């Protein structure tokens, strides 16, 4: 079961120790990898988020199930995460969550998704988004196994 976050933007040093926290809980359970991606793209901010995007769905697992995290999808608890994982895990379907920079996504993003979740109505940075869904993918995978 591959779990891929694909990111946005240069993630901080806190970030990256943060990531290596939950992966090596996370190794019992799935194969996760976040990839951070280049925020290196030049012309009008409308530019710049079309060429995010498409870096973002260029890097969407194929045949995975795919979860953009944008503060216009829906809201879930932990406990619906943990369904949506649980079942997921039941079809061993493998899993590409996007996360995008400061200017947001494009629309064309949306109809290469499963799923668009928000985690708040408050704004996060694209690091806090990666360990907040590093973290809740951990807990999810703890409370399906019983732990």
């Amino acid at each position: 079961l591959r779990v891929r976050i694909a990111v946005i933007g240069k993630l901080d040093g806190f970030i990256k120790e943060g990531i290596k926290h939950y992966e090596k809980f996370l190794r019992r359970f799935c194969k996760p990898e976040v990839l951070e991606i280049k925020r290196v793209h030049r012309g009008s901010i409308e530019e710049i988020v079309r060429k995010e995007t498409e870096d973002l769905t260029n890097r969407i697992l194929p045949g995975s199930f795919v979860m953009v995290m944008d503060k216009r999808g829906e809201e879930v608890s932990s406990e619906e995460f943990a369904d949506f994982l649980k079942d997921l895990e039941m079809k061993g379907k493998d899993i590409t969550i996007l996360i995008g920079g400061p200017y947001g996504l494009n629309e064309e993003i949306f109809a290469k998704a499963h799923r668009v979740f928000s985690l708040s109505k408050m704004t996060f940075t694209h690091g806090m988004t990666v360990l907040i869904v590093l973290e809740q993918i951990f807990r999810a995978f703890k409370i399906i196994h019983g732990e």
